[PDB]
């Protein structure tokens, strides 16, 4: 009734799936082999059997190219000195390669505009989402009309505290910042200043940005 | 020549964190030594990620569940990181929808047990003979070249060794059989599948190497 | 700046395959483009591996079950890889014998289950006011600094949030508690463990960023 | 019952064990989460609790430094939307850092000689093991007095085929090579030529060399 361990290859070029499967299976069963529950031979045969099935599935049925990408997982049971895969748990993902002829032109041309983009300031817009229990105001942040983050403003007297994050086009964290407000409406000040505020935000992991966006949005909902 | 930032294969939704993590790993010594600040590296990765966003999401229309692999050279000058955009390479692989894959995977879940029951059927074709008179055969699976074997005739007996890469990598270790020299060809054609039903499961790279070693003996 | 072959952490027994695999991966594009052959790369990795063997076994006296991390710069000249040995760096960690580790782990393993669910006790030390008048506290575990807490006094209420990195990373999200302003110090010293007993389990890196964000407001 | 899944960190610097533990557990339980069998919260708490316990073991009991390396594994059972660790399966390995001050000077000195050490053929020695049933001669190969490989010699007529493999000081495969030599001179020939032969051997992965050595040694008797 307990969950079974799972053989997972992660992403691998299709030409390499067989040795990925074998190496992962050996790594997972290293202790079973040292303990004498299983022999090397047992594990090699189990991996070889699974590769034999995958070959028919990936190469003959799905027609995967050797330069495509696959990810495979399957659960297995080791008991009574025998390994059995549970094929009802087999999952296969496939990604098909975009021909270089199609990509390279685009990349080449784009690389010419790149040195500009590296430095050029990101322009964002905002729309009000609501207020918190404590009277903070929450805004959604957008990049080219699409939602990418959130901002939270705490009104003071002719100033305010601002904090927020965006996930795109690069993940940024705007740490608590105190700013003088020169506009009757906080709304007006947020509209004209959001891009300037983020021009000094810090670069972080996407995961961190996502957490902060979600925390802020949760305070209004 | 320059260090290269390399992501390896990554799901597109995760490319930015991979870029950041790889760059920090590569420049950990330059930071520990004060040559660069944590901030310098974060900003470099951040700026690169911004550029990659426009490329991947706009120009290449990559979906977040696609796979990408990215590399670009960079230089560390005067405590600044500078990317060489003429070395920017991007690879893209587009996800096959579950609808196309799931039913097919489902079939093999069902057919796997009986598929494993069957001995793998191989066929052979003579390729040539070596300097010392060993006979070399190519091995095929469903008509396509997958391997090779080599047979050394002795007096009334013979040594056999070989490998196949597909449908699973198998190494046939040196095996001694009793057979008359003038029937070795008949022997190979009749018994290739039986010989390999007892071969060793190995890495593909090993089987690939053995097949090439064998074939090279009959190619001048 | 030159490319750098880097192994990351690897058991000494396996450093050779790591060096080889990393070198091929880094030169994948130069091979494709005929700048180098597979033979050239394989041979370069092989020669480097031989040199590292001598250093590891003769000079560093590394055991095959020790851990190493190696790096060295290289360039490609006239279709041949050339290593720059002035940039060779090797780090080594020596295995603590299993015989010494196992009794300690085994004994502790017996108590682990009890310890698993038990409440973590924290203490605090007031740091002081921020510019706008929130109050920051350091959080300590067993007399050691592990986190920070920031309290924003309201009208008969206070907002509290914070984080600790040890003994496990926890994030206390924005929480509104009923407390009088003159009672805040006492409330915090009295309730910090209770508050964190229902904090969010997070990554250590998240908690670190939050602790630094908070302490920077008063440093 | 069936063998349980195992949480394994691989090698990790001690200061990073908690996040490795958390990331691996999430990766392994991603499907249980997506299926509704477990929540993100369940997994986060399981990992956090384990990390809490590991903190006491690593930092206080084994007294690991943050810059040491550790590797941790423990089995766990998931069933009925509940994660339970089996602490009787907890295994921890520790490696203590060798101070830079101590290694750096050794490495720097060695690096002076490294280039001139590549102008040098690897010197192997051999010892005869025995003959195979068909009369091939098998030798063990040694480097620094230790067994690192094997060679097999098949006498022809005034000639011989030689092949073999070593795993140290770097993995090398000597492909079938035909050489001129009288049969009663093979021992002498092998002593005098093994190092010269391996100077042109193929560089391979360690496992490839191991397999050849074993297959050659298995033929003896």
């Amino acid at each position: 009734g307990a969950m079974l361990p799972t053989l997972r290859t992660g992403l691998v070029i299709a030409a390499g799936y067989a040795d990925k499967v074998r190496r992962v299976l050996f790594a997972q069963l290293r202790d079973a082999i040292k303990s004498g529950e299983l022999s090397n031979k047992d594990v090699a045969m189990a991996a070889g059997n699974l590769n034999r099935v995958l070959f028919e599935l990936l190469v003959n049925k799905l027609k995967a190219d050797k330069l495509d990408v696959v990810r495979i997982q399957i659960d297995y049971e080791v008991r009574d000195s025998q390994i059995q895969f549970d094929f009802s748990t087999l999952r296969v993902e496939l990604w098909r390669r975009v021909p270089e002829e199609e990509i390279a032109p685009i990349v080449e041309d784009f690389a010419r505009a790149a040195p500009r983009l590296l430095e050029e300031e990101i322009r964002f817009t905002v729309e009000k989402v609501g207020e918190t229990d404590v009277g903070d105001v929450v805004y959604r942040i957008m990049y080219r009309g699409s939602d990418v983050g959130a901002l939270i403003v705490t009104p003071l007297n002719g100033e305010a505290l601002v904090r927020g994050a965006v996930v795109e086009p690069t993940p940024l964290l705007l740490k608590r910042t105190r700013v003088q407000v020169e506009a009757d409406r906080i709304d007006d000040f947020v509209r004209e200043s959001v891009s300037r505020l983020f021009s000094e935000a810090q670069n972080v992991e996407k995961r961190e940005a996502v957490r902060v966006v979600n925390e802020i949005l949760s305070l209004v909902k």
